């Protein structure tokens, strides 16, 4: 058995079975999931992840540097590209979270120990047998909400937040008859 929110879909089932909920403590590839979870603001998960490879291709590999160097010009040429969401809100996103990531790492800020912390370290296994009883918001996703939208991330909003917990493994929100329950 497998999480119910999976799709008959391979890319989403390889996703579900190999990527989500599996403990992520790599500051760059945190980076990359807080800001794919903003992309998916009022869409579907599967609109996203089949998008992904084309953001990996039009944000340089979600390397930091090199998105917080983009300009005007760059959003304009991103908002022609059919392969992302052509969104001016969510493309700036990208680039003002690769511009905060910079200034708490060049600071002496690890992202991964920022983010962990919400969650004391050590990810939260759920209990939960089915979705129902499973938030999609929590008191430590609004505490990570405050604190990234203050330190000058965007679409951060705390239920984007909560995702990005559970995508990331600090929380594992596995349902307990789901073979990928611990
Ligand atoms: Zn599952």
């Amino acid at each position: 058995q497998r999480c119910d929110w999976v799709s008959q879909d391979p890319l989403y089932i390889a996703y579900h079975d190999n990527e989500w909920g599996v403990p992520e403590t790599d500051s760059r590839k945190l980076f990359e999931m807080i800001c794919l979870e903003g992309q998916q603001a009022g869409l579907s998960w599967i609109t996203v992840l089949k998008k992904r490879e084309n953001y990996r291709a039009c944000f340089h590999q979600f390397d930091p540097i090199r998105i917080a160097a983009m300009q005007e010009e760059d959003v304009e040429r991103l908002l022609q590209n059919t392969g992302i969401i052509r969104h001016r809100g969510k493309i700036q996103a990208i680039i003002s979270n690769a511009r905060a990531w910079l200034a708490m790492e060049q600071n002496g800020e690890s992202f991964a120990d920022f983010v962990w912390s919400f969650v004391d370290g050590q990810p939260q296994i759920t209990q939960a047998a089915s979705l129902d009883k499973i938030p999609t918001s929590t008191p430590a996703s609004d505490a990570l909400a405050k604190a990234l939208k203050k330190r000058g991330f965007k679409f951060v909003g705390t239920t984007i937040c909560y995702s990005f917990m559970q995508a990331c493994g600090l929380v594992n929100d596995h349902i307990t008859g789901c073979f990928c329950h611990p």
